[PDB]
């Protein structure tokens, strides 16, 4: 259903499904994304996560000005995000599938399986002070 | 012990090899880097390489401009990097091991596993002419 078009929007504010472009081939498989393009920014970071238990829940935050963008490169995990009004959950289980993540998107990443890893781009460097973690204080940065 | 800094020069010019920031908790792993820090461009593109079969050999050419700089995030790979009077082998088998391919780097990448799957950032978007393909050009050019 979610990320069969190469661009489509969630009912989650700004969130955006992709769908990027495959080469299958006899010599091996490629995928491949373009910033500004596909991924709707520059990144000055990129982390990944992997090794994550059985059952193990990860994220519970929102971020003021960074920006995400999210591809499950190995395995399967399934991502929550949440505008404080509308959320949905989302099943990364495959290389080829992408969701944008704005600020001020509450997220959480849970259900990896053991061979998972989550590549995520950023917009902006790290920085601990652009995290909200509690989610009333959302809410209210959120409220119209 | 090739990746065993956190930065080491290859002797194949402008090559280097990066162990990345690693934090584990009980919750898993957690490992990053910094474009234009760690990494030493930033990319306008990235690609993965995966499915290959054992007995592949890819590359064998060199870029013109593009920059590249590769992780294996899961598996392995063998990287062959060449700058016309060096030439050197590296293994990419942890996700926290990166390498870094200046353009003018005459490059392979081979023996990859069954479950690998090799991270590519590149500084520029795709480009059919950037490819040095004669060898004996390439090394002229250096
Ligand atoms: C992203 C980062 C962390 N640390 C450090 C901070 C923590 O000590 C450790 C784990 O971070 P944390 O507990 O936030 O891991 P998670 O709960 O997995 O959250 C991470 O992934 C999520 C997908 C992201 N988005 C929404 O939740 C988060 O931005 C990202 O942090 O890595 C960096 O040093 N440098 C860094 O760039
Ligand atoms: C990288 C790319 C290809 N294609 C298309 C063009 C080719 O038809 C096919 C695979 O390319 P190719 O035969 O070069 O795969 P390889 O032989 O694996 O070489 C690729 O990976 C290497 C790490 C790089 N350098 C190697 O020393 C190369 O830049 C990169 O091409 O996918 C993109 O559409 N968009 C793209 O971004
Ligand atoms: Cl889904
Ligand atoms: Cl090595
Ligand atoms: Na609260």
């Amino acid at each position: 259903n979610n990320f069969e078009l190469k661009l489509q929007m969630s009912k989650v504010k700004g969130v955006s499904l992709h769908k990027f472009h495959l080469v299958n081939d006899l010599r091996g498989n490629l995928s491949v994304g373009e910033f500004e393009k596909d991924i709707p920014f520059t990144p000055k970071r990129y982390f990944t996560v992997f090794g994550v238990p059985n059952k193990e829940v990860r994220g519970e935050h929102a971020h003021k000005e960074c920006k995400q963008f999210l591809i499950c490169v190995s395995g399967n995990c399934s991502v929550l995000v949440d505008d404080g009004e509308n959320r949905e959950e989302y099943v990364l289980d495959s290389i080829d599938k992408g969701i944008y993540l704005p600020p001020m998107t509450w997220g959480v990443q849970y259900k990896y399986s053991k061979d998972a890893v989550l590549l995520v781009f950023a917009s902006h460097y790290y920085d601990s002070d652009d995290y909200i973690r509690d989610y009333s204080t959302f809410k209210q940065m959120r409220q119209n």
